[PDB]
């Protein structure tokens, strides 16, 4: 008789739900817990799946230490698993494939696999708008990639370059951070300075004049509300009723509100010239279906466009000062290249001798390649994905991350990758090279392959267009901070370690460094109250 069992199982149900709520609250711990040991033990056997970084809580998954260390992590794995494995990350199944390979498993991984909408919409549609960039289908993305890249061509460029300059040049005068006319040497902290005169620098010349005077108003308040709401939480909890959530939606709305506004005003006055990237997509954001973009979608991409800029770059040139911070063999070096290049300042700084500067341009390549912005790409797998040369099958409803960053850092790739070296960039200092075949996904002819070992901006459908105007204002800047200033660390200082937690691998802070005049006499004209 096993009906007798059958009965004690009902009855054990009922036992069960009588519990006392101490071991209800026991058990509803300890179940969940038993089971995911139990699970992964399973899963391990599966060999169409590759190896899962084994944890104990459940849903955490390895959050923290991937989080606070990822290379580290991924070193550990890849001793451990090789190239491929699995961890759970705040409940998703995150595969990771290093190394070449890996980037071209899901850079170039077929549109129909995966997806990046999918991993990253609910971060940035919330930051930017409705309708642009991951709130879109994919063949959206890549026109409006098209349109911004059809405002960033050499002759925006040629006139982006004096733009940035006088934006540098009226931030050390103006800024409580330097007042090179009233001070000849300061501290200063780069993760304060560098925000800002990035946002500076990218306003005047991507936006234009009238957005730029904006931020000297209360109207600056609001970026920076925005600002809070790109952090990687959002991935989690996009939204949640609390306060700086409001704050982060006021700000889109008062802020895309702005540039409709200047949209609207341009448009009623036949104003609109070739001045800025909101000239540019008046002009150019027509669908090839025909749809135009509306008002609300140009602002809404214009932030998106903005904020990505922001993060990366500040980033990038607060790494660059304090990589040379402590290198005054390369300041030297590289001041000497700007008194050649520009007739020892007797020459303007243009886009075309910018291109001149191999070495100034080798500096941000190096920078980038040890302080890559983004340390893991996402995207969330579509349709079952066999791995090449494996057995391994990675389901749809994972997520694939690669990590370019990490390969960067590894010294079969880069020998001695730890240490900072402009000239191992020698005669090869363009912010990237297609060294074969070519392929357009709807915004230019870019690499066909991604295999490069470095790949600070990405490839495939997905790859940055944003490089050229990332070298074009980090390039202007640091001709201009290597001309006007000397910078060194306080005593017993160093490089800081990278943040990963954040948005992109900032420093930590407060990362400072002392600067003193080249020319203690120089004065920076114009006028300032
Ligand atoms: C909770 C516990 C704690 C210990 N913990 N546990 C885990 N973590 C953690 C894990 C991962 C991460 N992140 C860091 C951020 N990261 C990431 C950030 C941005 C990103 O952007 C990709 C897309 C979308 O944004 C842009 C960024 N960009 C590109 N070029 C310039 N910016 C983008 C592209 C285009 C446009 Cl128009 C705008 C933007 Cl912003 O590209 C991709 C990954 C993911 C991992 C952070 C913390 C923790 O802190
Ligand atoms: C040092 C500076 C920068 C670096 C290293 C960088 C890096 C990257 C990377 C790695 C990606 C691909 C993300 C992915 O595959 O998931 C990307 C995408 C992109 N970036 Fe940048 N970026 C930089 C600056 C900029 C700037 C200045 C802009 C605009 C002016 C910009 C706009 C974009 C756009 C539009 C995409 C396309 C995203 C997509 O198609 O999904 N970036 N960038």
């Amino acid at each position: 008789i096993v009906g007798e069992a059958l009965e004690y199982v009902n009855i054990g149900l009922s036992h069960f739900l009588a519990l006392p709520l101490a071991q209800r609250i026991s058990l509803i711990i300890i179940i969940p817990f038993i089971y995911n040991i139990v699970w992964q033990l399973l899963y391990s056997l599966r060999k169409d799946r590759p190896p899962l970084v084994f944890y104990w809580i459940p849903w955490v998954g390895s959050a923290v230490v991937y989080g606070m260390k990822p290379y580290e992590f991924f070193e550990e794995c890849q001793k451990k698993y090789g190239d491929i494995f699995s961890f759970v990350l705040l409940g998703r199944v995150m595969t990771v494939y290093l190394g070449p390979k890996g980037h071209e498993f899901v850079f170039n991984a077929k549109l129909a696999d995966v997806s990046a909408e999918a991993a990253y919409a609910h971060l940035t549609t919330p930051v930017f708008g409705k309708g642009v960039i991951y709130d879109c289908p994919n063949s959206r993305l890549m026109e409006q990639k098209k349109f911004v890249k059809g405002a960033l061509t050499k002759e925006a460029f040629k006139s982006y370059v004096p733009l940035i300059a006088e934006e540098v040049y009226k931030y050390f005068r103006d800024s409580k951070n330097f007042r090179l006319n009233e001070r000849t040497t300061g501290t200063i902290d780069v993760m304060v300075t560098q925000p800002e005169m990035t946002i500076f620098t990218a306003s005047r010349s991507l936006l234009g004049k009238e957005m730029r005077a904006k931020l000297d108003t209360d109207f600056a308040y609001l970026y920076s509300d925005l600002d809070k709401g790109f952090t990687p939480i959002n991935f989690v909890f996009p939204n949640l009723p609390l306060e700086h959530y409001r704050k982060r939606d006021h700000a889109q709305k008062a802020i895309s509100g702005t540039y409709m506004s200047l949209i609207k005003e341009r448009r009623k006055n036949n104003d609109i010239q070739d001045r800025d990237l909101i000239d540019s997509l008046m002009k150019n954001s027509t669908y090839k279906d025909g749809v135009k973009m509306t008002d609300q979608e140009i602002a809404n991409l214009l932030i998106g466009v903005l904020m990505g800029g922001q993060h990366t770059s500040a980033a990038t040139s607060a790494w660059i000062l304090l990589h040379l911070a402590e290198r005054p063999d390369v300041q030297q070096e590289l001041y000497e290249e700007q008194m050649r290049v520009l007739d020892g300042g007797k020459k303007e700084l243009t886009y075309d001798l910018l291109q001149e500067m191999p070495l100034l341009n080798q500096t941000i390549k190096e920078t980038l390649r040890m302080h890559h912005p983004l340390h893991s790409l996402f995207r969330k797998v579509m349709k079952d994905m066999h791995v090449p040369n494996t057995s391994y099958v990675i389901p749809a409803g994972y997520h694939v991350l690669v990590s370019p960053g990490y390969t960067h850092l590894r010294d079969e790739y880069f020998p001695n990758a730890h240490q900072f070296n402009i000239h191992r960039w020698n005669n090869d200092s363009a912010s990237s090279y297609s060294v074969g075949e070519e392929v357009d996904y709807g915004f230019g002819a870019i690499s066909k392959g991604v295999s490069s070992p470095y790949l600070p901006f990405g490839g495939g459908r997905h790859r940055c267009t944003g490089e050229h105007f990332a070298y074009c204002q980090l390039g202007v800047l640091m001709s201009i901070f290597i001309r006007t200033l000397k910078w060194h660390y306080p005593e017993g200082k160093t490089v800081p370690p990278p943040d990963f937690t954040s948005m992109v691998t900032l420093p930590t802070g407060p990362a400072k460094i002392i600067w003193e005049k080249r020319n203690p006499e120089q004065k920076i004209g114009g006028r300032h109250h």
